[PDB]
């Protein structure tokens, strides 16, 4: 009965901020949403077996030990959507050197299955001038743009799928308080 | 041997305007096409299961059982297909308060095995003037949008063509131009 | 381990071309690829099955045994994957005149396994002009190419998330041919 939400956007569009906002504001009304980061659960879990002691370290993984981890980091998430409401950060593409690298692969898919995929979203303008201020960080906006484009295209599939809606916010300079009021809307 | 086809577009592009002028000029040439509405199978396919007596108790079903109904809704297109060819009038996505939803998910495609996805797109403003004058629009939202919409449907035609074969066939039907969109499409199924 | 790259574009981004080229650099370097055209192999494949003599008999065979050819060409690659690196040169969707025909639907993806599929695009005018210069194109405007460019990307997305492969965009620019290959040099690493 409880939902799997999956939040979604690129580097500098400000999608983990929105999150905790929403959920702050459906806590105030009672609605509990456990929020967890789809990659650092996959971290998680690699520590759990022996695997690691650094987070550097994962992307030096064999191809099928690391598919093995994102589908027990999905089954994992989807044992605690028993005990709550669960809302995952995580990328709809990772821009890689190697190209744009689904974060749901169909494996984890199977296993997680969300109910909403959330795609957050703003200009090329907007992103990279955020970049420039995170004193912890170059690339120009018809870049942003290429990675918006290709995360709508993994997110359509991801819903073709599994059968979750797909849904868009813009969350626009100025207007974050806008992106925040449509999506605690649409989990009501 | 014989095809089914699924014809998308957004609401107010015409797309079953050109599916019905479409498949009367071809039976002209002996070539029948059964039209169906992809919601209205679920809909009957629902009744005789016992599950529902009403279009809207659909929206109400658990989740579970309304994934099966679709299952079953693309197998009994796929079972009209063995005595005509089928063209199935459905939405590549809906545009719903929560997201978009994939008209046709795996499990559907599994069972209906398309042979052409036809997504009919126009501008647009044409489709925002179109839905203006239809009085039975209040629940008709700006042209971006529109162009969202167009374009999430492409993704999901495209998913659809990668996981069945099924060609994806993008026809412009424009104000003026309709007769030519028709002509087209009568093409594609020659 | 060997990796299997799948390179795509459409006619006349010169996406085989630059193919050609990388190959032959990354030889040079002490690293063997192989490249091969997906639709060869299938001929290949079928001329083995008592299916044809011909490629002119290719597009005419019943869709079961086609389906069933490429799935074949899909193992096959994968097993020229064990004595070497293979670079498949395929369409992300062909443009054929019913639509838009995704070159690996999901049977060949199961088979092949790619590890990257690589799109090689550029501007609709620079394509265009390349295709008028060659006098071995026997017409589609601007917006038509674009279109394509399009859909190819959003197959090639979906072979991805299907698969797990790496999808990556190269730009291949008049007066930046040379760009382009150190690009895809690097992709191979
Ligand atoms: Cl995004
Ligand atoms: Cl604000
Ligand atoms: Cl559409
Ligand atoms: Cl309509
Ligand atoms: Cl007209
Ligand atoms: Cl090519
Ligand atoms: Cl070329």
């Amino acid at each position: 009965k409880n939902k799997v939400v999956v939040v979604t956007g690129v580097p500098g569009v400000g999608g983990t901020t929105l999150t905790q906002k929403t959920i702050e504001k459906l806590k105030e009304e009672g609605i509990e949403y456990k929020m967890v980061n789809f990659g650092t659960v996959m971290f998680e879990v690699a520590k759990e077996e022996g695997l690691v002691e650094d987070r550097d370290q994962m992307r030096k993984l064999d191809p099928d030990t690391q598919k093995r981890i994102q589908k027990l980091a999905g089954r994992k998430i989807a044992e605690m959507a028993k005990e709550s409401n669960v809302i995952v950060d995580t990328h709809s593409t990772v821009k890689t050197p190697k190209g744009y690298l689904a974060g749901l692969p169909i494996w984890v898919l199977e296993e997680l299955n969300p109910d909403i995929i959330v795609i957050v979203e703003t200009s090329s303008d907007e992103i990279l001038m955020r970049r420039l201020g995170d004193a912890t960080r170059i690339e120009l906006t018809s870049d942003i743009d290429e990675h918006q484009f290709m995360n709508r295209c993994a997110a359509m599939a991801y819903g073709v799928l599994t059968g979750a809606t797909v849904k868009i916010i813009k969350n626009r300079d100025g207007l974050l308080d806008k992106a925040v009021e449509e999506l605690i809307s649409v989990l009501k």
